[PDB]
């Protein structure tokens, strides 16, 4: 029974494909800072909560099959909803968080702190807090540079050390104080970036799919890495003018060890790939990619591979990552990108367990 | 009952955003055409079939809700997804028609002929045949050229008379033979430029919001047409090629009236615009979304204007139609649009019932 020795706190990442509620057990430091984080169950459910129907009856069900089997009840709890919620109608937000508020107004020991949509910006932190306080490199001043990406379906962010600077808008920038030292990070999120929202403007780009795979205008995938990869650079950097933002920032800032946390695990761990101590580059990505997934024949890959979710877009996505992290970013293929292995599902709710703290009695900082 | 004194079918346009049952009514002439066809039933229910979970319980609810009360059931059916179906995987598509099959197998009197996800080619065409059947174009040879788009919230279709090519895809020609005379036409549907997904990509653009709009990422709306169109272009061009692909064939195969169904007439239909005679031009519409609206204060705007759907996106979507439609296609910001005024709900829908009956008992042609 942790909680009767720990603190403890429920967070619930509302992610666009799923939410994952986590219950953390911890100590606090002299500063009551939480310290001897540990995860006491992790529940996951699927879909998102932004594609539920919302109403009352479904939103009920949905947040009793999440919550009510956890072995602890009387706890603070946060919902933190993502870049799936990020994409509706402020009506429909509202829809939801009034019944999620109902639902929690008839539970006697769930403590509900918020429910809520929070900026990709906040998100941004929160991967930045979780994937640091895991390498244990928050409790002293870094010799390096620690860079985060996390790739969701919907937004992706980016957040990495970067003195305060006045030319850039203060919601891209956050400045700490934990363990005693102060943190300076640039944080963005870029909504619409995700793999879910990407991948719906290239379904019926050949050079994005395997040999023969059936595109849904009636055509045929005739796959081609490097062709697929400039198609989705035009998304980031046309559109989204990703390069033009960033990769001044990381010129002027540079990072010494990238981490991700997201998708990029699950598609690095198909057995197509030949990766070793979870970590990979954007130049073998992109070209085993090519090789292995562009230029082979769907109904051979997709018998060969039957454990693979979303093997039909591995051509797409190879490409897709390289574009965002090389022509957007301007990471350097050759560069190390250390990916959480799958079996962690890491994600940034640790953030919150530590974030909440930092302001102590302050409650308007 | 209708249906005792003609023929009788039901279609279903199972689209992004809800699915809407027709059954017509209608006689057939010499040749076993469709002719004097009559919509006796109509019902639309939401979300789309694509959102809702894929199991039995909310397949069954759903298609019962959908089609239990119709007044006539012995008739066939089609069943056709467009392009909320073409976002989904093979497996999920799957699992649905496995679904439905399902249920209209324990059916005794509905005659499911076909359900299945139709390409965007397949939904111009019906959406050509659609709208000419309505303007009585199709019975005689037109010294005028129609032209047709479909505004949906995930594709969109452009669709016009061009004679047949050999050097053009012959997935986007199509040649039928209708009331005796002979018609050749291109068609293109552009997967992911309807207005829900091409909006995912600038929900975080303050060019494309009502000033003061509250925006995902913490930021506000500092609405400008022309700049939320040009950033939308890049999006038509850089990334989908639309203007390569469309402009070359316009300008060889000029269109003398452009017709529109979809999204266009709920925009337009807003007391916020000054139009008449169910047209517009694309002039009009970008200086009337940029100074009604993309320049007003966001609580302003919502407080007055109470009854207007996706209000907060009317600035995004003016834009985004001048640069599909100026930009993209290429057609003159003069050129007069005519919107199917929106109390018609009218869709591709008749378009099956004409095609279906062209090819009399050669069936695989
Ligand atoms: O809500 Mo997301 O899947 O982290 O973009
Ligand atoms: O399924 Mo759509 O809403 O016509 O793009
Ligand atoms: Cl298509
Ligand atoms: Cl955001
Ligand atoms: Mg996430
Ligand atoms: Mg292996
Ligand atoms: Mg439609
Ligand atoms: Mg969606
Ligand atoms: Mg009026
Ligand atoms: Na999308």
């Amino acid at each position: 029974n942790p909680c009767e020795k720990h603190s403890c706190i429920a967070v619930i990442d509302a992610g666009s494909t799923g939410s994952r509620l986590h219950i953390y057990s911890y100590d606090t430091d002299d500063t009551n800072t939480p310290i001897h984080i540990e995860e006491i169950w992790n529940k996951k459910i699927k879909p998102g909560f932004a594609s539920i129907q919302p109403n009352s009856v479904t939103i009920d069900a949905y947040l009793t099959m999440l919550l009510a089997d956890a072995p602890i009840h009387n706890i603070p709890v946060y919902f933190y909803a993502t870049a799936g919620m990020r994409l509706l109608p402020q009506s429909q937000q509202k829809k939801y968080y009034d019944e999620l508020d109902y639902w929690f107004r008839q539970q006697s020991q769930w403590q509900l702190v918020e429910a809520k949509t929070i900026t990709g910006n906040d998100e941004a932190l929160f991967d930045w807090l979780a994937v640091n306080y895991k390498l244990d490199t928050l409790k002293s001043v870094q010799n390096k540079s620690v860079g985060v990406m996390d790739m969701g379906g919907a937004s992706v962010q980016i957040v990495f050390p970067m003195p305060k600077n006045a030319e850039i808008s203060k919601h891209n920038q956050v400045e700490l104080n934990i363990y005693g030292q102060n943190i300076n990070l640039y944080v963005h999120s870029f909504l619409g970036l995700g793999q879910t929202e990407m991948s719906h403007q290239f379904l019926n780009s050949p050079s994005c799919f395997a040999n023969d795979y059936p595109l849904p205008d009636g055509e045929s995938g005739q796959g081609n890495a490097p062709s697929c990869k400039e198609e989705v650079t035009s998304l980031m950097n046309s559109v989204h003018k990703v390069n033009q933002q960033i990769q001044p920032l990381l010129a002027l800032n540079p990072v010494n060890e990238w981490y991700s946390i997201g998708g990029i695990s699950n598609l690095a761990s198909s057995q197509l790939f030949h990766f070793e101590n979870s970590e990979l580059t954007n130049q073998s990505l992109l070209q085993q990619g090519d090789n292995q997934i562009c230029h082979q024949q769907w109904d051979i890959l997709n018998g060969q591979y039957p454990d693979d979710e979303y093997l039909y877009q591995y051509c797409l996505l190879s490409s897709y990552y390289y574009a965002l992290m090389v022509d957007g970013y301007g990471i350097n293929p050759n560069q190390t990108i250390h990916y959480i292995p799958p079996e962690q599902n890491l994600d940034w709710t640790i953030g919150v367990v530590l974030h909440r703290a930092l302001e102590h009695h302050h409650h308007h900082h």
